[PDB]
């Protein structure tokens, strides 16, 4: 009897209900159920709720002050598309130690919110962004723990398509608030492949 984002098979088809073998603490209130494979199942209400709180969230900032941060492969493209729309800044690839707590650095920039991939493997940023005292939105998956984050969003981000569809609702939700003209589809978000389409 929930209004999901986008019709529910869409996201079950996208696979950002499916966590790995291990699941933490922290990740309990997000996990539905196992299954026969061993892995956990998050739940795609819970899902759909922390969207539509996160891009609330992030319309309420000024373009440039928003910060994404993702070493993830899969996770650039969607990152990347993100940011065009949203008009955030972002930092694909290797995080550069100092980047948010060292103004000499070259890379030094002060964001007011940090969004990364995975606490994790984004690590560094979510270590900084506390130091600072900055807030950090990152999508956690089963096996992440919601250590230094305010505002998790829990879904799979680790799939090629459960990325895409995660940063192309966050985005999409983000340009309806401010009435601005959004035509991407997911597909638009999703990582190439080599020997793919494009």
């Amino acid at each position: 009897e929930y209004e999901y984002l986008v019709p529910p098979d869409d996201y079950l088809a996208a696979g950002v209900h499916i966590g790995t073998q291990i699941k933490t603490g922290d990740m309990k209130k997000f996990i539905f159920k196992v299954r026969q494979d061993g892995l956990y199942v998050l739940d795609i209400r819970k899902l759909d709720e922390r969207i539509r709180v996160a891009a609330k969230f992030l319309s309420r900032y000024e373009p440039s002050k928003i910060l994404l941060v993702a070493a993830r492969q899969y996770a650039h493209k969607p990152v990347q598309m993100f940011s065009k729309v949203v008009g955030s800044d972002y930092i694909v690839g290797r995080f550069i130690p100092g980047t948010l707590t060292n103004p000499m650095l070259s890379e030094y920039r002060e964001p007011e919110v940090v969004f990364v991939n995975d606490p994790a493997i984004d690590k560094q940023a979510v270590s900084e962004a506390t130091a600072v005292g900055i807030p950090v939105v990152a999508l956690c998956d089963s096996n992440n723990s919601s250590a230094d984050v305010d505002l998790v969003i829990p879904t799979n981000n680790k799939g090629r398509r459960a990325l895409a569809i995660v940063y192309w609702l966050l985005a999409r939700e983000i340009a309806k608030i401010r009435g601005q003209d959004f035509t991407y589809s997911i597909e638009d978000f999703e990582a190439e492949l080599e020997g793919g389409s494009h």
